[PDB]
C-alpha cells in the first residue's frame, strides 16, 4: 500500500494531510525530486538528494531536515513498501517569507508509491510529443510547478508529453530530458536551459564510455526532418524512444537502434549508480 | 475575527484547515485562485472575479467542483461570519488525479478568509521600487497559485516591492499587479493579450474613458521609462500604488504623480459601483 512519511510517521497515502496556511498550496512554493528503485535499492539517491538541496537553496527554502535524514526516512520506506519503489521528498515554502527574504519554517513529507513504468508497448512503438513554444525559467530548479505539463495537454492529439520548444529551440521535456540522434552523435540541451538530469547524466557517461560524440546545444525542430532517432529520459522511464514530435514524424517512425543500445547498456551499468 | 477557511462543507479556523497530499496542487501546482477584497464588508467586483476563476479552471481543464451561484453563497456566508474588512481568496484544486480524457475530473476547493492587510500608508506616500526581469507569464488570462518567482526572485530584486515582468525589454506585468505607465497625461498598459485581465485594471480604465483620459494599450518599453512623468501599479489589496523607480530608472520627478493621486481619489470616491 502508498505511504506517506510526515511530522515523523509513516500514513497510508490518502491519509497524510497539509496545512492550507502552507504556501506551497497558496503560492506554489516547493521544490521536490523523484528517485526511483532497480531490486529495491534507490537510483542515484546522493545526486537526487544534493539536486532538492539545490533546488531549495536556489529558492530561498532553509532544508527543514538534512539530507543524512531525508536518506534514513527513503531507505526505511522503502523497506516498509517491500515491492520497487517511486520516491519523493517534497520541500514546502510553509507559512511565511520572513523580512530576511527565507522561507524558514519549510514542512517536508516524502510520498511512497509502487513503481509504474510506461507499458512494454510503449518501449516498442515509442511515443509521440506535443512541442509548445514556452521554457522552464530557473531550469536547474526543480519546483512543484508542473501545471504547463498538463493544461497544454487540451490540444496535445494523445501525446505521451509536452516537449519545452522556445522560439523553434528544443530544451527538454514537461517531466523528461530530451536527446536527438543525427549522423550517430547524441544532441541535448546544455543544463543552462535543461534540468541536470540523473538520467541524462549516466547517458553521457554511457557516451563517453561507448566513444558516442555528446553535443550540448539545443537540437532545433527544423533539424528534425534530418534526425536518425529521438528518445527522453527520466528516473523511472529510463530511456522512452521518441517516434514523432507534433506532425513531424522522427527517421522512418519507429524506435531506432542506437536508442536500443543505449538502452541495454543502462540496464546493464546501472548497478552501478545503486545506493 | 480570527481567519477562517471553509473546506469540505464547513467553515473552520484558518490554521486547522488541512488538504490531502494526494492533490495535485501540491504534486504538481495544479490549482487556480481569486483574490477578493471588501469596501464596508461588500465584496469589490464578486462576479467578474468568480467569472475569472471559471475562466482560470476551464482554461486549465479543472472541471469545476462547484457553481459560480455556489461559491457567491459561500464567500457571502464567510464575509458575514469575519464581521471586518475582509480579502478573500477561493482556490479550486486540480484534486488527485488527471484523467484519460485530459480533464481533471475530481477537483477539491477552499475558500480562505483573512482580516485585510492593505499596503502601508508610508507606501502610498513615498510610492515603491519595482525590479525588471527578461520573463514572462505563460498563459497571462490564466491565474493559476504559481507564485514561486514572485518570492524566489526577491534575492537578486534589491528589495524593490515587486518584480515587473519585462520580457525582450516589453513591460508586460508586475508579479502580484497590473502596471500603468503615464506619458504626455495618458496611461499606458500592456493588452490583456499579455497581462492578466484585472479587476482594478478594468475599474481604472473606465475611470479614464468618464475623465477624458487616453489609454493605449500598448506594452510600455523599458526604453521610454526616462521620458514618462509617473507609474503606478493595481491590484484588489492595494488599490493604485506608485510606482517612483523601474530598477536603476527613476520615473518622472522621483514621487508620486498628480494624475496617479487622482486616479486614487475617483478610485475610492466610485468604488461602491462595482460592490455586490
Ligand atoms: C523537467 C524534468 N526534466 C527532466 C527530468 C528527468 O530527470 P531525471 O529523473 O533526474 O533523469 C524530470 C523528471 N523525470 C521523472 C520524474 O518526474 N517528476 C521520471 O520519473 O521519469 C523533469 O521533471
Ligand atoms: C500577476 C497579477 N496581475 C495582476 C493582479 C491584479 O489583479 P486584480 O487584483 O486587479 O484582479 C494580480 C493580483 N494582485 C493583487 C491580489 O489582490 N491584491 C493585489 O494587490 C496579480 O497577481
Amino acid at each position: 500500500m502508498n505511504l506517506c512519511y510526515i511530522d515523523g510517521k509513516f500514513l497510508p497515502l490518502e491519509e497524510a494531510k497539509l496545512p492550507v496556511t502552507d504556501l506551497i498550496i497558496q503560492r506554489g512554493v516547493g521544490v521536490f525530486e523523484t528517485i526511483s528503485t532497480h531490486s529495491r535499492r534507490p537510483l542515484m539517491l546522493t545526486p537526487h538528494l544534493k539536486r532538492l538541496e539545490g533546488s531549495a537553496t536556489a529558492s530561498s527554502i532553509v532544508m527543514p531536515a538534512t539530507l543524512d535524514e531525508m536518506a534514513r526516512i527513503i531507505r526505511e520506506g522503502i523497506k516498509k513498501m517491500g515491492c520497487e519503489t517511486m520516491v519523493r521528498p517534497y520541500i514546502t515554502g510553509g507559512d511565511s517569507f520572513g523580512k530576511d527574504h527565507l522561507f524558514s519554517s519549510s514542512r517536508y513529507f516524502v510520498i511512497f508509491e509502487e513503481i509504474r513504468k510506461p507499458d512494454p508497448i510503449l518501449y516498442e512503438k515509442g511515443v509521440a510529443l506535443h512541442p509548445i513554444n514556452a521554457e522552464r525559467y530557473l531550469p536547474s530548479t526543480k519546483s512543484i510547478n508542473y501545471m504547463l505539463s498538463f493544461t497544454g495537454q487540451r490540444d496535445s492529439k494523445g501525446a505521451y508529453e509536452i516537449l519545452y520548444c522556445p522560439e523553434g529551440e528544443i530544451v527538454e521535456g514537461s517531466h523528461s530530458t530530451f536527446f536527438l540522434i543525427k549522423n550517430g552523435h547524441l544532441i541535448t540541451a546544455p543544463t543552462s536551459r535543461a534540468l541536470s538530469g540523473t538520467t541524462r547524466q549516466i547517458v553521457l557517461e554511457l557516451a563517453r564510455r561507448g566513444n558516442i560524440q555528446v553535443e550540448e546545444r539545443c537540437p532545433l525542430l527544423t533539424e528534425l526532418p534530418e534526425a536518425e532517432e529521438a528518445f527522453i529520459t527520466g528516473t523511472v522511464k529510463e530511456l522512452l524512444p521518441v517516434v514523432r514530435i507534433g506532425d513531424q514524424i522522427i527517421g522512418n517512425g519507429v524506435p531506432g537502434k542506437l536508442t536500443k543500445h543505449l538502452h541495454q547498456v543502462y540496464l546493464s551499468s546501472i548497478v552501478e549508480w545503486l545506493e
